[PDB]
């Protein structure tokens, strides 16, 4: 019930004594792994505050406090009369870090403690979260030099009054079907960008919009917002060595920022909580541009590069994969666009890995998730045995609201 | 209980009902996966059950589950083991038995082919030299000149586990390697500990930096001995670039023909310790692997050098540039030397359309994601986007320790 890992690369091992704290399930069993899986009341509240409070107050030794158990009396009042309880800033914060130090398909996590939470809980309405949003996006952005950031709005009551963003990203491309049957735009968005039309936005048909914001406050009905243009970093793609690269007419923005998940903190649910850092390269290059359900230019590149398509042989795929990383991670330090290439960031998660096993005493990690969709073996996380398991504060996954919301 | 399983490229969505007959464990628990784990004397008591279940699969298969035959071989078996404490399988079970271990393997991503295994019957056995002898049958077989045939040789199953067959080489050919006083490694890194055996136990080794290791062979719970494979049954292929010409010079070339043969076969609740398997390489084994992996040949550099790429910052992506240029390299060799081999999109694809017909007629296929994604160009091969359930079904291969460390010394 002690666990050892060990990377058959290095021969360390590492012995994991947090995975007991886990109290999520895993969707795995004795006689079934499910490891590749992309989606496996007052009562039930107070235990998750404890939980809470507990790791809260042992975080600032002040374990066994008065001060601890004086919030935690506080807290069980609060419950027993409302129902619910709030979250003091300081454990707001805390909460929100240690979700992204608990993210085990995240492999930038050895940034986890250099967060900046805003917190958005005093807002209202659509047009409050659109304001809370454009401040996210610059101060994220920063001309560039990008820092990690959240945004948590007001948490769940009965769940008629839900606040969501519908988007999945605040920042992304519209995706048409064209009378061609083919695709105009990023493919993965076609259902949203229809949503979007069918309650008003008049999009401008092209391969590059970016997206406008569907936000829902206080479980009513969701509206249209256009992020100002000037707030919308986005990198012109070109390639250091082949001229021709920039007339494929590519580009890409610069911050990666989910809005889809729900932040679960002492039981209490956030729903809309939207957060950025920074991008690895391969999730532009390799997933966006090359996923054959995505952008999917394998091919025009492969021409471009006049390689022998003829035979799955002769790597012609993988040749211009390659080239196509090397562009992106090119033209975003070319624009001073904060980019790591998957090098940089697995080697850097190794050592996150280490003094979370030395201070902490494990690190919870999705293999399938951590290494990259390229190069694989000769990044340090594919020898690195890795042990996947839930620990709260957490990020969740949630249901798309359009499924969910009675209009 | 029925499961689902999502390609999320394609949208197809199958179903498993196969893992019901699921028996082994998996290290995994409601509280903790342990997907990337590379690694997480049998009564009478334990082994009717284990016999019949066997016996029960193999007549359903041939379509004479419930006949006199089927009753006729529970009972014989039966009657056995409670005499002999164990039992003997038929050819036919024996042929069924390793066909559906291979079948049965969730990492092995060129199970489209398991049904064309060549069983060789090495029961018979008795002594090293025999050992020596069915091997390199078994070389001279698979080889083919270069057209490889997938095949097994089955030496004589564990008894009290005092009496072991055992191969202690990983692989029927691989090369040396030994460590250097600077520290350097000479040869394959990974072999080392091998090596250093086989020279003690009177291995003449010409320490170069392919060279091919002896056998070292254990009949019947004996001491093991050394055995050098005819070199003309050994099949390589010199590494060239087909842009390249200086590829050449690295001085690379790699054998033909992958034979694993340090697994255990359990059939039916039989254990048979001394199991070599051959099949023909997929091209990334070797040039990402085996070439390199920082722990094994590790040319990345050396080749990225020649190659003139930036090699100051990584986002130079140069590792990623000269690691498919000497994958190129791979394929482009074999192919032209005429010796099999598959490409990594090729071999995931049929993996794929084997899934999808397993999933059909069987009720599914178990696979290990972690082990079945290809070490480069994850998310261009199709079986990325799959999503995968394993599980452990009989008959199987498993992994056993290595023979050193069991082994009692007659001396
Ligand atoms: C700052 C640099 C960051 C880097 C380089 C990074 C990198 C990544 C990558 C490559 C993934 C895989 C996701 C995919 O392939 O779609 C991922 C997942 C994830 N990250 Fe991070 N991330 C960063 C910041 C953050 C921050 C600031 C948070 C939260 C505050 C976060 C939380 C998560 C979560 C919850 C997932 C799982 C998402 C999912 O399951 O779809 N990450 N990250
Ligand atoms: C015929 C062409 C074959 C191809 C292309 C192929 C491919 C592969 C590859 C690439 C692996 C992963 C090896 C590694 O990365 O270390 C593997 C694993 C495996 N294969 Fe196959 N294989 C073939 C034939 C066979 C045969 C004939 C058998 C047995 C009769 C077999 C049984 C297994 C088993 C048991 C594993 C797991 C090995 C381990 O866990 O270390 N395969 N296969
Ligand atoms: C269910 N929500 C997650 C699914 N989404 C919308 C998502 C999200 C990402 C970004 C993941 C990420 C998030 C953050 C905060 C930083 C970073 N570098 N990468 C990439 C991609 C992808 F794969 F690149 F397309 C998809
Ligand atoms: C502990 N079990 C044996 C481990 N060994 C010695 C082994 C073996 C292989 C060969 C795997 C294989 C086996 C077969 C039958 C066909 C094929 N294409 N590939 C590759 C590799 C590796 F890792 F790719 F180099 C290692
Ligand atoms: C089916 C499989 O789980 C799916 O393709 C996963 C694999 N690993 C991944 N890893 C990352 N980082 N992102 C992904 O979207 C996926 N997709
Ligand atoms: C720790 C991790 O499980 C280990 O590096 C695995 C990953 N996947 C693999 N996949 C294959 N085919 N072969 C391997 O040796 C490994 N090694
Ligand atoms: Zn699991």
């Amino acid at each position: 019930r002690f666990l050892k890992v060990k990377n058959w690369e290095t021969d360390v091992v590492l012995t994991d004594t947090l995975h007991l704290k886990s109290t999520l399930e895993t969707g795995c069993t004795e006689h079934i792994c499910m490891g590749s899986i992309m989606l496996p009341t007052k009562d039930q509240l107070f235990p998750l505050a404890k939980e809470f409070l507990d790791q809260y107050y042992s975080s600032i030794k002040r374990f066994g406090s008065k001060a601890h158990m004086d919030r935690l009396e506080e807290v069980n009042k609060e419950i027993e009369s409302t129902s619910t309880y709030q979250l003091k800033d300081t454990e707001l914060i805390y909460g929100a870090k240690h979700a992204w130090r608990n993210a085990s398909r995240c492999v930038g996590r050895i940034q986890w403690s250099k967060l900046q939470v805003f917190d958005a809980r005093d807002c209202t309405t659509a047009h409050g979260m659109f304001n809370y949003i454009c401040n996210h996006v610059k101060y994220a952005t920063n001309k560039g030099n990008l820092r990690s950031a959240i945004t948590i709005f007001p948490q769940r009551t009965d769940g008629k009054h839900d606040f969501r963003v519908w988007n999945s990203q605040l920042i992304r491309y519209a995706g048409y079907k064209q009378p061609d049957g083919s695709t105009l735009g990023d493919p993965a968005n076609v259902q949203f960008t229809e949503i979007c039309i069918q309650q008003g936005w008049k999009a401008p048909r092209g391969r590059f919009d970016v997206l406008p914001l569907l936000l829902q406050a206080n479980g009513n009905d969701p509206e249209l917002f256009q992020i100002p243009p000037e707030l919308v970093l986005e990198v012109p793609i070109r390639h250091p060595k082949f001229d021709w690269f920039k007339d494929l007419g590519l580009k890409w923005y610069g911050l990666p920022a989910v809005s889809n998940m729900l932040l679960e903190i002492g039981g209490l649910e956030f729903s809309a909580c939207p957060f950025s850092g920074w991008y690895m390269g391969t999730e532009i290059g390799v997933r966006d541009y090359c996923d054959n359900s995505r952008y999917n230019i394998l091919e025009e590149v492969a021409k471009k590069m006049d390689l022998d398509m003829r035979k799955t042989s002769s790597l012609w795929k993988d040749q211009a994969l390659v080239e196509i990383n090397i562009a992106v991670l090119y033209s975003f330090q070319s624009d001073k666009v904060t980019i790591v290439d998957h090098h940089s960031a697995t080697e850097s998660f190794i050592k996150h890995m280490e003094n979370e096993y030395r201070c902490r005493g494990g690190c919870p990690a999705d293999w399938v998730w951590i290494v990259p969709p390229m190069s694989g073996s000769i990044t340090p996380v594919f020898h690195q045995e890795m042990l996947n398991y839930r620990l709260t504060p957490s990020f969740e996954y949630q249901p798309d609201p359009w499924n969910t919301h009675v209009w």
